[PDB]
DNA sequence: AGCTGCCAGGCACCAGTG
DNA sequence: ACTGGTGCTTGGCAGCT
């Protein structure tokens, strides 16, 4: 191998090697002229991944080096396939011009393109997130936090415990995850998509203080309300380092952070969110969740927000109170309010674009479509009397000034690129006009010079075209060619015609070349300018699309409440949870059959139920949808029941039926408080008889006796229902079916008491075993049964 | 695009790839459907680059998509059970075609795989075998009949074809059958009075033909598999015991991944079919035995010979079809460079069954001889453009060889002899379709052109032109080229005649070396772990002395332990008690593993085993529901002849129905059924059982508590279990002490009464 | 409407003359 | 050192059929 030095080097593979050092673990698609190229690994990897060919670049002195690239023009469609599959791309372009440079042009690393970084409408999903997080671990804890860069949303939180870490990431399911070097809790972790180890001194306290109040353009961060936590500050410096490394630009529209606190929403474990299928399904699909059912937002800055709603619910009784009334009062303006807040699109993603300077020229289009709604939304909210609908009608603005500027300064239907312009409207710019004008008395000039020359030289087949390689010419055919006026200076030869220039088209040739470049540069220069007049608006242009998502998923929760029959749930000062014909709502909507309303009864007095029942009767049905309610009552939604009254709830810790088992239900135990709603399924395995049933017993103890938590307890361990008799707030509660003869038959109610009997043997016989099998075990089944 | 409506009416259940400029393109539900099957977007369009088609037929082909192409009419199809191109299947995996159908009686099912041949026919007795041999064949695509009743068999699968009533009709049937193989009746096969078989064979063969428009050669036979051939297994019982698919749906971790270290994609095809159809036939068995004795010695030397016999299997349906390419002639000739060797390290080997395989493998000298003359060391891989036949097969062939090479070299003379003249060192001679040979000079130097150049095309910095003598040696190149091209080709066509005539006992010398290739490797496989040579008793029975998992012992770097077993009809059920924790599991398939490894002829991980006869094997290891549903299953068609293995059935409802459903179980199976059985429990009041009946006895599991752990040992002892661990391993994980202590309370007291 | 092959714009290489 | 020719990816499209 060859002692690669710097001396040993062209030029070229100088500036390269010092390129690719400053990102030495991700491919660099280099820029030389028409072409995006790669070398060494970078190609060898690119070569497998992109299915393009794997050259050579000849090299005089050394070995040859391995080689990539594709043209320029084609660069978006390979970096999504590249993003796809979470890998990071550093963009490297020509600053310099290569006429003025001896040896070779400046280059610089304008941008890197990494799963959690992009803006670009190609690259995303329009209905879900893409969030960048940064993560770490102190002995006491973690800090965490989240940027949706597409719209600066930027978060904070500081998850004290294992568990809770497990439940955010499994909330927020970030695209990218820096995480700290030294890392202790890997599992947490591993086997995460665009995971990216950094070092450590990324997460120092200081640094971060620094980045973000200069980010922010404050002393402290006292305002915001993070201060505080230098834990989260550490994760968040992390964050905002590799964001702005990954842009290169300066970001307006991260303006602010917030701290996510324990106590500020409802805390979901990572069992919960599973269990209860909010977002995705338990075989990974996104039908039949809750948000199959309640998303029918018309926008996806919308849709996304709804999602975020589902998955933090929040305890501000206030914020519900309002939300509540605003469902309310819209319920009869949903069909006027939806067809005119779709045309309003995803407003949120466009003033990303806007704010990094990057919004193509359909981008302002829709802006520009979108500002032309807001009088017709303005109208029809007016008359809603709903202080909360009021206070969105207003921060939803109207923009009247730049509603005019975009439909002065872009045409109707602009092109996907401003690259070869087409973009700015007549009218706005009078020089342009008068360049465009020069290279457009233009069309007809060559066509009269075609028939002049046609008709003066006597020669039919001569044309006047264009060739972007050779430019103008006069075309005569072969067997006409030898009578060309003498003055006729050749440019091309064809097999079976003669091209040629005279200086009266040349002279037009150089004039609408260089007036077509003269009305390109000022384009490209009217156009970045645009940029410049709607930027100073960026806040409260931000603040306008957050109003439109949130009336759109109010708007939709309206219509849902309407169409799906909810009511309105009321809250209380107490733990407690009563419900009259309570009913899943996602069950309900799938089912082919009615669905059998039922009822509970929580309170601090009436606090666990033991829920029994054949398999197959209802028992997880009737927990899951208890913490369905619960969660749509503190989103603020109506509730999919006849009456709902509920108290506060802290968290919702779920344990669905080895190590894990005992595992989860100590955090269970440990971290449970008389605010919580705890949802236990058949839990209690041992390795004998009597063994995790024992378990199962000391820890419904536990939860009655000192945690004192709200807890349905559903079990196949008939000896559970012994309980109610001795312990203080707990009571048998059962799903009831009906023997016929030969045969079972499930009625899917609750009703209070322990069932008669259990129902093993005939929920047996329903699967096909043997009648003879069964016979004899309801034998065996009475000697049992004699015991007591 | 009105012209693409009447096309789709053409063949409206298939995909329309609809040729325009570099791509094929979908429309309508072609577009939805071939989006979400395939990654690609939509507009409703999608579309697929021309250079990549093959990769996208081969993954729409896998799953169960039929594809028409069109270029304007239909000009190819591909259907999934019917493809032979090795860009489109899987080295290592069997690709099949069944037809399945349903009578009054029972089923009818045939299976064809399409490059080897092979063609199967059976008549499953009722639903649950029908099951077990769907999962079992896992045909890429499925042929049924329309009135077909237990749609629930084969509803969720992949590549099925509804058929008309009378593609199943039995005299036709007969009749294209007979045709097929050149006899009068089907006798010599043994399915001459298997008519519900022989209903889906005609079916399929049809089908087949249809797909192919071309006589199928290779298919000269069919042979019919029946129940008592075989040890049954259910699909839950074959996924269970992960013989070629883990649970995960993978390759990994599983019988085949230790097993099968074949050196040829036709031999772990072959492995993984054995694998898969163990046989109750002792002769055949020890047959094989004994060639996994007799060549232990030979390994090391064969099998890096075998390797470069390739899949002469594949190779051979595409010389059977007439489609192979100069890349499969080219690899049939270096396979048959091997015989030779092959056949003298086989001689010394003291085996007649490894005698009668170097018979059948031939030699082929005179085809060997033909490839070696006829075609050059590495062709290209289309015989399109030439450069395949080698020089000094054809006289005629070699002599426009030369006049094209005398021509060109003419023109590389004229080259430097118009560039010696007019003293410009740019000139040079270029050849393209649109003007054929010319000479080109750079702009700066053009203008020095002489004057009988005369001019043809303008580049950015160049001019071409012609002179007559160029265009004279021009048409001396070009008719050359094109008569040695037409003559390479007909040379080529004419292997085909040549080799075809032999294809019979080519098939057989491609089989025995997949057979070879499987017992080499099983041989190497026994040495190399340790495995040892089962013996086969009479009457039921298993005696495993320190017997062990193949898979388990071989992927986790943890001393595996060792067990014995002792089933007889004299101790026929096994009640194991202590902590599972994947011990008592690992026991009770290592039981199943060692049978099905006995019963395909290999050696098995032990210092012995001797095993009975067995008819099927039940494993429920691993809702409710589901559970009682398999359990039903096996208390329903398990024999004294069967093995059983149950894994703490009773878990999921109450303690004493679930305690009444194992006891009755238990008692079945010991008393009525009489199979053998290992009956995992957690119940100890079924270690009671052996007191209470003949032929039941007690073993367990224990743990050891130690520092701040507990290991939980492998190794199997005789009686009942005096310890649970469900408290310590809550303790472990950090459930508080004072719950521990109460649940310690709760459990001495429910126990007590017991 | 198809198929072949020049071109795009960087920089290096290479071979002939200062 | 300086002059003028070459080559290299892929995708667009001219220039021939
Ligand atoms: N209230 C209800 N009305 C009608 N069907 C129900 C109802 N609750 C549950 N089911 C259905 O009955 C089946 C069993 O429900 P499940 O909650 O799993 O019972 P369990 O957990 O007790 O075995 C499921 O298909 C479920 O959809
Ligand atoms: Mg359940």
């Amino acid at each position: 191998s060859a002692i690669e030095n710097f001396d040993a080097h062209t030029p070229m593979m100088q500036q390269y090697l010092r390129l690719k050092a400053q990102h030495p673990e991700i491919l660099l698609f280099y820029r030389m002229g028409d072409f995006y190229q790669l070398f060494y690994d970078d190609a060898k990897r690119a070569s497998q991944l992109l299915d393009i060919s794997l050259t050579k670049r000849g090299a005089s002195a050394g070995e040859p080096i391995p080689m990539a690239g594709i043209p320029y023009h084609a660069v978006e469609n390979y970096l999504a396939k590249l993003v796809n599959q979470g890998e990071s791309v550093a963009i490297c372009e020509q600053i310099g011009d290569p006429a003025t440079s001896k040896g070779p042009v400046e280059r610089k690393v304008v941008r890197i393109v990494t799963p959690g970084t992009i803006s670009d409408e190609a690259l995303l999903q329009e209905r879900q997130d893409n969030l960048l997080a940064a993560i770490w671990q102190d002995s006491k804890g973690f800090g965490y936090a989240t940027l949706d860069i597409s719209s600066g949303r930027f978060r904070l939180s500081e998850p004290a415990d294992r568990e809770t870490m497990a439940a955010e990431l499994q909330r927020t399911n970030p695209a990218e995850l820096l995480y700290a070097e030294d890392f202790a809790e890997m599992s947490l972790i591993e086997g995460r998509r665009g995971l990216r180890r950094r070092p450590l001194w990324e997460f120092e306290i200081d640094t971060a203080r620094q980045q973000l109040n200069l980010q922010f353009g404050t002393r402290d961060l006292v305002g915001f309300g993070v201060e505080n936590a230098p834990r989260g500050l550490c994760a968040a410096g992390c964050l905002l380092q590799y964001a702005k490394d990954t842009q290169r630009t300066t970001l307006p529209h991260i303006r602010s952070i917030t701290m996510e606190r324990e106590q500020d929403s409802i805390i979901m474990d990572a069992a919960t969110r599973r269990n209860l299928e909010i977002t995705q399904n338990l075989a990974g699909g996104a039908e039949n969740t809750l948000a199959s059912v309640l998303d029918c937002t018309v926008t996806p800055m919308g849709s996304r927000m709804l999602k975020r709603w589902l998955h933090m619910p929040v305890r501000d009784t206030r914020v519900l109170l309002e939300r509540q009334q605003t469902i309310g009062a819209l319920q009869d303006f949903t069909a006027g309010l939806q067809p005119v807040l779709r045309q309003v699109g995803d407003l949120e993603r466009i003033l990303a674009r806007l704010a990094l300077r990057t919004a193509r020229p359909r981008d302002l289009a829709r802006m520009r479509h979108a500002f032309q709604q807001l009088p017709e939304l303005r109208a029809q909210l007016e008359t809603v009397d709903s202080a909360p609908v009021q206070a969105l009608r207003e921060k939803m603005g109207e923009f009247a000034e730049l509603r005019d500027l975009l439909e002065r300064a872009i045409i109707d239907t602009p092109p996907v690129l401003v690259r070869d312009g087409g973009v700015i409207a007549s009218g706005y710019n009078e020089e342009l006009d008068e360049w465009r004008a020069l290279a457009d008395g233009a069309t007809d000039y060559l066509e009269r010079l075609e028939v002049r020359e046609r008709e003066r030289t006597g020669l039919d087949t001569l044309k006047v075209g264009f060739n972007a390689v050779h430019g103008y010419y006069i075309q005569i055919s072969r067997g006409q060619s030898h009578l060309a006026p003498i003055n006729y200076m050749r440019r091309q030869t064809l097999k079976n015609a003669e091209r040629y220039i005279i200086p009266e088209l040349k002279e037009y040739e150089d004039k609408v070349l260089t007036s077509k470049g003269k009305a390109l540069a000022l384009e490209k220069q009217l156009y970045e300018e645009l940029f410049d007049l709607l930027l100073p608006h960026l806040e409260a242009l931000q603040q306008s699309a957050s109003a439109l998502a949130e009336l759109d998923v109010l708007v939709n929760l309206a219509e849902r409440a309407y169409t799906l029959n909810y009511t309105c749930p009321t809250f209380i000062d107490k733990p407690g949870i009563r419900i009259t014909e309570g009913r899943h709502p996602v069950v309900e909507q799938v089912l082919n059959e009615p669905f059998i309303a039922n009822p509970l009864n929580l309170s601090p007095q009436r606090r666990m139920l033991i829920i029994t029942g054949p398999n197959m009767g209802g028992k997880s049905t009737y927990m899951r949808q208890t913490a369905l309610i619960a969660l749509m009552a503190y989103i603020g939604s109506y509730v999919p029941a006849q009456k709902v009254e509920i108290g506060p709830i802290d968290r919702i810790f779920t344990r669905v039926g080895f190590m894990v088992e005992m595992t989860e239900t100590a955090n269970i135990l440990h971290n449970a408080t008389e605010y919580s709603l705890v949802l236990m399924d058949e839990i209690g395995r041992g390795t004998s008889t009597y063994d995790g049933l024992s378990l199962a017993w000391a820890c419904a103890e536990n939860l009655a006796n000192k945690i004192k938590a709200l807890t349905l307890f559903a079990t196949h361990y008939f000896e559970l229902t012994q309980l109610p008799e001795k312990m203080e707030g707990v009571a048998n509660v059962h799903l009831d079916a009906l023997e016929h003869g030969d045969t079972i038959a499930f009625m899917h109610s609750v009703q209070d008491g322990a069932a008669s009997k259990s129902y093993g043997l005939a929920v047996a016989a329903l699967a096909g075993v043997p009648k003879e099998v069964i016979k004899r075990a309801r034998q065996k089944l009475r000697e049992l049964e004699s015991i007591s």
